[PDB]
């Protein structure tokens, strides 16, 4: 199975999914000289505040805060997106260092962490649908630095214990994703991928440009996690981030001058 280690990682991936070397993969670097104000961009509308979660699951990759997305609960609209895009779940990559962790870089910068808030296009139906389509996903990146700790965090922080291995669940409701969000909503955006496989070119990303803040006793947190499941060796869940992709035909566009 593909993971991130010396003999699976993202070096590997082509073999099972040729699709890793196409022509809109991500993460990519953002660089900000060359990506270009688009006066035509709209407005972000994130609008979670009737967002329901549900259960927290490692997957033995990430841990995923999954959503009911059976309704228009928590969706995103606007920027550079037509239509309606539900929440279905939300997920980190992060390193063993605080000198990286993201898949996106910003003029090669590489940051502690990012966050990545899985949409999908209400006009296809059900997820499954969705990733098999162009314009099928919608992803909210946010990049994390090690500084100030953020509440917002904390509550997803404090239940990973319960979580450590792969395949284990946890009752997770009543949480709001508004928490982990920055002041700014100013956004890069581009079409790329899934950065996992299968790397289905699927994805409109969207890049948010004001990092949040974590404590080093967070993100340390992050680290304690397992890629393995109960009773196997244990490997720590670090590192589960595929680098950045070559850009090739394609803009960044910014949504602020
Ligand atoms: N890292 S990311 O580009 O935000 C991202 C978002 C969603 C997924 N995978 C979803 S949740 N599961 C999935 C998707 C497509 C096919 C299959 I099989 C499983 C995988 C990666
Ligand atoms: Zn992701």
């Amino acid at each position: 199975h593909w993971g991130y280690g010396k003999h699976n990682g993202p070096e590997h991936w082509h073999k099972d999914f040729p699709i890793a070397k196409g022509e809109r993969q991500s993460p990519v670097d953002i660089d900000t000289h060359t990506a270009k104000y688009d006066p035509s961009l709209k407005p972000l509308s994130v609008s979670y505040d009737q967002a329901t979660s549900l259960r927290i699951l490692n997957n033995g990759h990430a841990f995923n805060v999954e959503f009911d997305d059976s309704q228009d609960k928590a969706v995103l609209k606007g920027g550079p997106l037509d239509g309606t895009y539900r929440l279905i779940q939300f997920h980190f990559h992060w390193g063993s260092l605080d000198g990286q962790g993201s898949e996106h870089t910003v003029d090669k910068k590489k940051y502690a962490a990012e966050l990545h808030l899985v949409h999908w296009n209400t006009k296809y139906g059900d997820f499954g649908k969705a990733v098999q389509q162009p314009d099928g996903l919608a992803v909210l990146g946010i990049f994390l630095k090690v500084g100030s700790a953020k509440p917002g965090l904390q509550k997803v922080v404090d239940v990973l214990d319960s979580i450590k291995t792969k395949g284990k669940s946890a009752d997770f409701t009543n949480f709001d994703p508004r928490g982990l969000l920055p002041e700014s909503l100013d956004y890069w955006t581009y079409p790329g991928s899934l950065t996992t496989p299968p790397l289905l070119e699927c994805v409109t990303w969207i890049v948010l440009k004001e990092p949040i803040s974590v404590s080093s006793e967070q993100v340390l947190k992050f680290r304690k996690l397992n890629f393995n499941g109960e009773g196997e060796p244990e490997e720590l869940m670090v590192d589960n981030w595929r680098p950045a992709q070559p850009l090739k035909n394609r803009q960044i566009k910014a949504s602020f001058k």
